[PDB]
């Protein structure tokens, strides 16, 4: 019938005012930017270390308003061990009229894959377990018909016992400048989206996993291009130049035309590339790093691969409920996106 408002308290961290319920204590900044500022906290109600993201003036434009709604809808949907999920969402605002701030609460993680790939020297069993968890989370995400679109080591978060969660799905929107040059922001992207060959699907994320897996196995970035074209050449050297069948799938005439200008190359022998690696790891890599996106292994298919024999459990690899994505094609005003967001904030039910 009803729900009770908690008591809020105010607190400044690095020149920004945080107003949060009393349950959240020991707030400590971890990061900031356009992706919102994030603090670590201790939730006294659940005994959980949590991350709290503040979105300030998330309704300054139509695109900001829609993105705020999108992020909240995304987080509300995900209920899976290997996917970041919403523990709590709140606003200190008492009505829609004063509602101009959104806080999102998730589990606090210990490090990202960039931070761990360094502190440590990973074994094959470590790689098995990390990649298994990524694919387990991806199976769930893809089953809701959500594409991550920007899978990289920086949005894969890990705790001390190597338990992994996927962050930042469905919401990456980089500028041209951020994708230019010798930059990690582009190194994990599938060729078809890097050069906009065609309308992309979920198979884009599997390419990213292959890149991440290779890096975990070798300690080296697989395709560290100095630019879009240099990266493509790195990719084509390994996987071969496109055949006739794939060329007609490239709907972009300019892109298909550039491809045809290149000297044709055969697929390399992956056993001569990833020397000393588990042959099962090499085999899976060959199935993930396929130029034709239609022919790439799926997350669900990859979980059943022999490489994951010690972790695979078909009764413990769940799919998601349907995700209603119809808002994406909808054109609304700021106050309409704001009202929708507000409804989602108040309708939130905490996890058991
Ligand atoms: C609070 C929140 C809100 C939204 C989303 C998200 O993925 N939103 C997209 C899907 C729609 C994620 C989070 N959670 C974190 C955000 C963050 O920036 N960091 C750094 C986080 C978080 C959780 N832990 N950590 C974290 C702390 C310390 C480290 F060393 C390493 C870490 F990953």
């Amino acid at each position: 019938m009803s729900q009770e408002r908690p008591t809020f308290y105010r607190q400044e961290l690095n020149k920004t005012i945080w107003e949060v319920p009393e349950r959240y204590q020991n707030l400590s900044p971890v990061g900031s930017g356009a992706y919102g500022s994030v603090c670590a906290a201790f939730d006294t109600k659940t005994g959980l270390r949590v991350a709290v993201k503040k979105l300030s003036r998330p309704f300054q434009s139509i695109i900001h308003a829609k993105r705020t709604y999108r992020e909240l809808r995304l987080l509300k949907h995900m209920k899976h061990e290997n996917v970041i999920g919403l523990l709590d969402v709140f606003t200190p605002a008492r009505s829609l009229e004063e509602f101009n701030d959104v806080y999102l609460v998730t589990h606090l993680m210990g490090a990202d894959l960039n931070n761990i790939v360094k502190c440590q020297k990973l074994t094959d069993d470590h790689v098995q377990f990390l990649i298994y968890q990524i694919l387990r989370g991806l199976k769930y995400i893809h089953s809701a018909d959500i594409i991550h679109r920007d899978l990289k080591p920086s949005n894969l978060a890990v705790n001390e016992d190597c338990e992994l969660k996927i962050l930042d799905f469905g919401l990456a929107r980089h500028t041209d400048d951020e994708m230019t040059g010798y930059v990690a922001t582009r190194w994990y992207r599938a060729p078809e989206i890097m050069l906009n060959w065609m309308h992309y699907n979920q198979t884009v994320d599997i390419w990213s996993v292959g890149c991440i897996m290779a890096e975990l196995l070798t300690g080296r970035t697989l395709f560290p291009g100095t630019d879009h074209i240099d990266q493509l050449k790195l990719i084509l050297r390994l996987v071969g130049t496109p055949g006739a069948e794939l060329l007609k799938k490239i709907s972009s005439e300019s892109a298909r035309n550039y491809i045809q200008s290149l000297t044709q190359m055969p697929k390399m022998n992956f056993a001569n590339v990833f020397i000393g690696a588990n042959p099962l790891a090499v085999d899976l890599l060959e199935k993930m790093l396929v130029l034709d996106s239609d022919k790439r292994i799926t997350a669900a298919q990859a979980l059943a691969h022999a490489y994951f024999a010690q972790y695979h459990d078909p009764d413990d690899e769940p799919v998601a409920d349907p995700y209603d994505q119809s808002f994406e094609s909808r054109d609304l005003l700021i106050d309409e996106w704001k009202s929708l967001t507000y409804d989602e904030v108040i309708s939130f039910v905490p996890p058991p």
